[PDB]
């Protein structure tokens, strides 16, 4: 009756936590792969159609915030059930949650249609630009319920173990979308819209795997009917009080990040973004690894709190931070070492702009924030396991919005570090972030030994 | 005996070789779709001219193919019974017998329509630089109508012994190979659209080498094919011919009511309404490709369980297919609707593009139904084929085409105000009645065979 999966998630913690957080990093690893190659078909596009991008994708970001948010809501309740060895109630889970993508996905384009021009227009943005955002936006939002339902049943899988089926639905979507994004919008000269269909149809496709592996092979470990289904509101509430402040969490980290975009302004002009801009995207190549063992963290950690096992929930959480930390320091170590060719790459491609003299002490500096995050990470996903959100919440806002604003604007504002202060800001902030994560994890974790005593 | 793993396949569980019987076939037509959009592709590229020769010439095409694929299917569902029945030396001889008529056949295709096609066009169509062009297009296939039929016929012949896999790579080699050489016949060697029609029969003779090669030299086929101590047999010819022929008349019963159909839309949609519901025609014809995997193997797998006279295992595969062919076509249906503006851009890149486009929007909400329906009848006409009673799948099939939905589309034009809109009902109602009809009725026939 038992999956490999749910053998896995239920096994020793620290190759649940090595063998979930594996297929997840892969997965991943081809989304970022497949964002990064249509920022670069959208460059060749002309001005007007890299600004319709511009224009949508902070819209196009909350839909993703509030998918993924939906997701790890049902990732860590349904790992909890199942820790609990309380299948029923892992089905009931399943099927609220996949009503409540229906809900969320219509209510996402119900709401976002006839508000998307007055809101592109908020900009000041005006012409082709707009009309052009327009007519991207209009495609995805009509596939805002097959988005949400992707990062459902991505939830779905992981939070019983299987998160090898998770890593082939994203690289499946992703890996077409890589293929069909060239396709659409060179070759059939759909232009700037067809990455917008190459993306859809890539998503409908997941979506037809995704229902299958749910509703006709029904081999999950969860069982998915419209009969073990009773209608609940503490269910609801479970979902919702990691699903809600995960999506918060976005929020937070996309203001802070306007936030240090003004910083950087004040420290180096425009091509001090610029610098920055291109500095943290660099450093996904450690932040990739590390949300991988997130989602794995989550469940985990959530699979040993159902079962009422706050050791082996202590175990997996700082074994996950051992393992994460370790990741980091190789990451962090390698782009140190070639900063001078990973900078190169960019800023010699674009001969007329210069900024590695810049990038390049960018990368010596600001890289270090990697071997720090997984303090603050895997706490954050530890309370989504035992499914308190608004804490993952709180300590989110605390780094971001508060460590790392603050810090590199004081380093700015206050001294002579200039630019380079907002790397070392950043660090800093996350320095005692980290600490108040670690602390503050641990702390929750030994009151959960108290309590079961 | 040393069997094959077709020959395993039909005489084992019915749903596993439902499935594997069915999968190549559509994974077959799928490539030939690539094929077909590709080269509609550089046709189009050459001018209208070349385009409106395309349509002329398409119907002579499906003729062609309406004969060639109605012995296949009458090989194939033959071959599957005798196999079930143990019956080695039938299926070999069955074998044998259609490959004699394929040459037979071919040979009277062109040498009746190619002296009989310049006269054709004509006489309806005057001229033009498409009449013109058409009738070059035909010369050029009807005079390789022999290729044709024989490549159906060793099609036939793999299915029917469960080879579906081997039937699928002869579809794949061939549509391969139209792909690459099209453009090269089309403009490289500046042929233009009659390029496409050399490049099509090259593939075809080449699809015909590995037919042939694996038929005649190889021989590695479960049956045996020889004409030594061959015996001609009436009753082959009439097990063959019980199914091939009432499948050709099937055919040309579809082609006579679309032909209907098409003047109906005039009445409704004007003369743009015969675009409107020609290109209503090709989308659909994507859409059922995966009921046509299914009925392939409904044949194939009702034709074993019939030679085995197992009822039980014939009824389980009959519905099995339905069960599939339904549950995938609620998904096709789906997506056409929930998406279906953008299926209607694809082709309407043309003058006043909003009347041919924004009507066939409203048919892509409507019609697509049908494909919901179909399976039920479509199935049990594949299983009629399948235990040799073609007749009554000829006569589903008129009841649906001819009568069912040209008489409802007749009556919501001449007796309703809705004009373009009614006619996509009046498909879908006929199609409805006729699906109910034709499982009720194949249901009867099961049930009477399980008598005396
Ligand atoms: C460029 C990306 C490469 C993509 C292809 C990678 C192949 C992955 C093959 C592994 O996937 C196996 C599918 O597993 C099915 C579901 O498994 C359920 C959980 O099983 C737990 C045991 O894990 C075994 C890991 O191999
Ligand atoms: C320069 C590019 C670097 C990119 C980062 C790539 C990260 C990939 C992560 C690879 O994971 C390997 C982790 O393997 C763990 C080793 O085995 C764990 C041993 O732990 C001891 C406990 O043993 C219990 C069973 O694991
Ligand atoms: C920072 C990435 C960590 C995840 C990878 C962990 C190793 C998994 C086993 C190997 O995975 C292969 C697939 O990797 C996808 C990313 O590939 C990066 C290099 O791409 C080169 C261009 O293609
Ligand atoms: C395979 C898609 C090709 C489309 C090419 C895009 C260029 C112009 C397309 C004009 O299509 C008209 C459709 O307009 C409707 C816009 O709705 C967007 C969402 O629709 C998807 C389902 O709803
Ligand atoms: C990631 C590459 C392919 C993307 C599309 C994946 C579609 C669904 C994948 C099919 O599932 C395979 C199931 O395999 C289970 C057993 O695998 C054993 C391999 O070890
Ligand atoms: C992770 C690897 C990504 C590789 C690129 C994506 C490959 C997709 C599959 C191949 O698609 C073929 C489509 O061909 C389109 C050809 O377009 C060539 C002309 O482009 C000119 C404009 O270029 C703008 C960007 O510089
Ligand atoms: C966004 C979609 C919401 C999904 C709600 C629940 C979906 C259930 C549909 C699948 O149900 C499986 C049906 O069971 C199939 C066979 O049932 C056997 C009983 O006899
Ligand atoms: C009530 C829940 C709503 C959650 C909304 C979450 C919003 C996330 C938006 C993410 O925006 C990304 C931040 O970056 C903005 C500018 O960056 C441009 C880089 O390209
Ligand atoms: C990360 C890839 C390293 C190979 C490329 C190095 C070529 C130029 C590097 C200049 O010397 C680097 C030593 O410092
Ligand atoms: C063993 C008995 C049969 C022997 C072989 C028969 C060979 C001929 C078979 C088919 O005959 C058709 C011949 O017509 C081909 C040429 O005519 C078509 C010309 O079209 C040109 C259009 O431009
Ligand atoms: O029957 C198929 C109908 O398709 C319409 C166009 O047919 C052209 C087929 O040509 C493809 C190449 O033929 C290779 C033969 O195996
Ligand atoms: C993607 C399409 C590529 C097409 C390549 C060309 C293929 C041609 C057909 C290949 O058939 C392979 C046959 O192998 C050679 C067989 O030789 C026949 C001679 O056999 C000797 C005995 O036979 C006597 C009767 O011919
Ligand atoms: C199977 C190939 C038969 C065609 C051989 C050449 C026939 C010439 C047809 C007329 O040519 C059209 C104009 O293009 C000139 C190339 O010759
Ligand atoms: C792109 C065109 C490639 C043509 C390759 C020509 C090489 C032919 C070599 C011999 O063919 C291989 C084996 O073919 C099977 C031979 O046995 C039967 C001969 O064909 C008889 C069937 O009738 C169909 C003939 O067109
Ligand atoms: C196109 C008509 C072909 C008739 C079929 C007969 C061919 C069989 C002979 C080929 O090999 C026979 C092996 O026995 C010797
Ligand atoms: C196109 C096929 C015509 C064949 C008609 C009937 C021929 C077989 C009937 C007689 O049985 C033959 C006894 O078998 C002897 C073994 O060798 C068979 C070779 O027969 C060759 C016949 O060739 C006729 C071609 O015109
Ligand atoms: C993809 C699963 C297909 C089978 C589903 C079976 C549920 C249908 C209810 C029972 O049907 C009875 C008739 O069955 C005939 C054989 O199938
Ligand atoms: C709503 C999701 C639709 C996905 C595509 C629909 C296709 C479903 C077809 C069901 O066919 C099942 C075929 O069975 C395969 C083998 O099953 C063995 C089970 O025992
Ligand atoms: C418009 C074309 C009509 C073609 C012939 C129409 C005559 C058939 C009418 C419908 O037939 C219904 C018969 O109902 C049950 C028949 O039972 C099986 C008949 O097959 C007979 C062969 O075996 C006889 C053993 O009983
Ligand atoms: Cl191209
Ligand atoms: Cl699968």
């Amino acid at each position: 009756k038992t999956t490999k999966g749910v053998q896995l998630l239920r096994g020793d913690p620290k190759k649940a936590i090595v063998r979930l957080s594996i297929p997840m990093m892969i997965g991943m690893s081809v989304q970022t792969l497949y964002n990064l190659a249509d920022g670069i078909w959208v460059s060749g596009l002309g001005p007007e159609s890299l600004a319709a991008v511009g224009l949508f994708f902070p819209v196009f970001m909350g839909i993703i915030a509030l998918a993924a948010g939906l997701g790890v809501g049902t990732s860590s309740a349904i790992a909890r059930r199942i820790g609990a060895r309380d299948k029923e109630g892992a089905d009931n889970v399943a099927v609220h949650s996949l009503i409540l993508s229906l809900i969320l996905g219509v209510t996402i384009t119900i709401t976002m249609l006839p508000a998307i021009d007055s809101l592109f227009r908020s900009m000041g943005a005006k012409g082709e630009a707009v009309e052009l955002a327009i007519e991207y936006a209009r495609v995805l939002l009509a596939g805002a319920f097959i988005i949400v339902f992707n990062n459902v049943g991505n939830g779905i899988l992981r939070g019983e173990g299987d998160a090898n089926r998770a890593m082939l639905a994203m690289v499946l979507g992703s890996g077409l979308n890589i293929v069909l994004d060239p396709i659409f919008i060179y070759t059939l000269g759909f232009g700037v819209v067809g990455a917008a269909y190459a993306t859809l149809l890539s998503m409908v496709v997941t979506s037809l795997f995704i229902a299958y592996w749910l509703f006709v092979k029904r081999d999950t470990y969860v069982d998915i009917t419209l009969r073990d289904f009773s209608p609940s509101r503490e269910i609801l509430k479970d979902i919702l009080r990691v699903g809600l402040p995960s999506s918060l969490s976005q929020l937070s980290m996309s203001i802070a990040m306007f936030f240090l975009n003004s910083v950087a302004i004040t420290a180096g002009g425009e091509n001090g973004v610029a610098v920055f801009t291109s500095a943290w995207r660099i450093t996904m190549l450690g932040i990739v690894p590390i949300l991988g063992m997130a989602t794995a963290t989550t469940s985990v950690t959530g699979a040993a709190y159902g079962e009422r096992n706050v050791e082996k929930l202590e175990t997996a959480y700082l074994y996950a931070i051992k393992i994460a930390f370790m990741i980091e320091l190789a990451v962090v170590a390698f782009i140190m070492l070639f900063a001078p060719q990973v900078a190169y790459l960019f800023t010699y491609s674009e001969s007329a702009q210069v900024i590695k003299g810049d990038l390049i002490s960018a990368l010596r500096t600001l890289p270090v924030f990697l071997v720090l995050t997984p303090f603050g990470m895997m706490t954050s996903a530890m309370f989504q396991g035992i499914g308190e959100g608004e804490k993952s919440l709180i300590l989110t806002i605390f780094r971001t919005l508060v460590m790392q604003v603050g810090f590199a604007y004081i380093f700015v504002h206050y001294t002579t570090l200039g630019l380079r202060g907002v790397w070392i800001g950043i660090v800093i902030g996350n320095m005692v972030a980290a600490i108040v994560g670690f602390l503050w994890g641990r702390m929750r974790i030994s009151a959960l030994k108290k309590t079961s005593a």
